[PDB]
C-alpha cells in the first residue's frame, strides 16, 4: 500500500534568528557543574552541541511555521487558496485551543473548504503529517496540503536555566536539564500535490512504521519536569530501529547500495555515530545541523530535508530515506524519490 500519485510540490525552512553558545550556557552552568563535582563538558563535548537558535522573545510556534509555510508555498508556485488540507505538526503549541493548524491557516487566509487540526507524535509527527495527508490526496479529496511545524524552545531555555540558580537541583535533575539544553528552535513547511499537478516534482512513497509502546514510560516530559531511562531509551530505540528497517527491505526494497541520503531526527552527536555505525551507513550521506542547530523536534527531519534542497545535494532520482526514533516508543521510515 505504498503511495501512487502524491508528490512533495514545494519545501521550505526558516532558521531562528538568535544564536545561543554553548559557551555561554557553560557559564551560567558552571556553579552546578562545580557543586556536582563535575569538569566536563557535557554540552559540547559529549552531546556534540556547540551553539543552537532562539526566536525572538515573544514569538509564537505559529509564528514560525506560518512564516516556514508562506516560504513553501513560493517554493510550489501556488496561492493558498488552493490548499485544502493544513495540518501542523509541532511539539510546540500555541494554547490547548484552537489548534496551532487553525492560527497557522487564519493568519495564511486558508479559504472556508481547508480541514485543518494538529497532530501531535514526539519527533515522528511531521511523518505521520505528510501521510494523513498522502491518504486525502491519493484519494482525491483534495489537490494540495500544507505540513507545517514551528518549535519554540524559548521558554525552555528561560525556566531550565533558571532551575540552575538553584542550591537544590541534585544530579539526577541537572542530567535532565542537560538534555533539554539540546533543544533548539526552528520551523519548516512542505507542500504536498497529487503528482499530475507537479509533474517531475519529487514523489512520496510512504513508509512503514514499527512500535514498542510497552516502552512508554522510558521517558515522561512537560515544561515542568523531564525523566528519561537514557540506558534503555538507546537499547530499545536501537532494536525497534532494526525491526522496523526489516520492515523497510521488504516493502520499500531498502539496502544501503539502494539509498543516496539519510535524513534523520538527531538526538546528539554520539547517539547518531551509534546508529550509524550499528547499520553500517555510511556517515557521508547523513546531513547533521545538530552541532549548530541542536534537536528542532519533529522539524528536524523537513528542516534536514530542505537544507539538502537548497544546498543542491539532492539529484533527479536520488532514493531519500526519512526517519527517526521517538517516544513512545515508535520508529518511521518514509521514501522521498527526488
Amino acid at each position: 500500500m505504498l503511495f501512487q500519485n502524491v508528490s512533495i510540490a514545494g519545501l521550505a525552512h526558516v532558521d531562528a534568528p538568535h544564536t545561543l553558545t554553548s559557551k555561554e550556557i557553560n557559564g551560567r552552568l558552571q556553579p552546578t557543574y562545580d557543586r556536582l563535582g563535575i569538569k566536563t563538558d557535557v554540552l559540547g563535548d559529549v552531546a556534540g552541541i556547540h551553539a543552537r537558535r532562539l526566536w525572538d522573545q515573544d514569538v509564537q510556534a505559529s509564528d514560525a511555521a506560518t512564516q516556514a509555510a508562506r516560504k513553501a508555498l513560493i517554493d510550489a508556485g501556488i496561492g493558498i487558496e488552493k490548499i485544502g488540507l493544513l495540518v501542523n505538526t509541532s511539539v510546540s503549541r500555541d494554547y490547548l485551543e484552537p489548534s496551532t493548524a487553525s492560527i497557522v491557516s487564519g493568519n495564511l487566509g486558508v479559504g472556508d473548504h481547508c480541514v485543518t487540526f494538529d497532530v501531535a507524535n514526539a519527533c515522528l509527527a511531521f511523518i505521520n503529517g505528510m501521510d494523513i495527508a498522502a491518504r486525502m490526496l491519493e484519494r482525491g479529496e483534495i489537490d494540495y496540503a500544507l505540513v507545517v511545524d514551528g518549535e519554540t524552545a524559548n521558554l525552555v531555555y528561560e525556566k531550565t536555566l533558571e532551575r540552575m540558580t538553584s542550591p537544590d537541583v541534585t544530579e539526577e535533575e541537572f542530567r535532565n536539564e542537560l538534555a533539554a539544553l539540546t533543544l533548539g528552535c526552528g520551523a519548516a513547511a512542505m507542500v504536498m500535490a497529487r503528482t499530475e499537478l507537479v509533474p517531475d516534482a519529487p514523489r512520496y512513497k510512504g513508509g512503514v512504521t514499527r512500535s514498542a509502546t510497552e516502552w512508554n514510560k522510558l521517558c515522561r516530559g512537560n515544561l515542568d519536569r523531564m525523566v528519561t531511562d537514557t540506558r534503555l531509551l538507546l537499547i530499545e530505540g536501537i532494536k525497534l530501529a532494526q525491526k522496523t528497517f526489516l520492515a523497510a527491505r521488504q516493502v520499500l526494497g531498502w539496502a544501503v547500495d539502494e539509498l543516496d541520503q539519510f535524513v534523520i531526527h538527531q538526538v546528539s552527536r554520539p547517539h547518531t555515530a551509534a546508529f550509524v555505525k550499528s547499520f553500517g551507513i555510511d556517515p557521508a550521506k547523513v546531513m547533521t545541523i545538530f552541532g549548530e542547530h541542536g534537536n528542532i523536534g519533529p522539524a528536524s527531519v523537513p528542516i534536514v530535508l530542505s537544507k539538502l534542497k537548497e544546498l543542491g545535494r539532492l539529484k533527479k532520482g536520488d532514493r531519500i530515506a526519512l526517519l527517526g526514533i521517538g517516544s513512545g516508543l515508535n520508529c518511521s521510515m518514509a521514501e522521498v524519490v527526488w
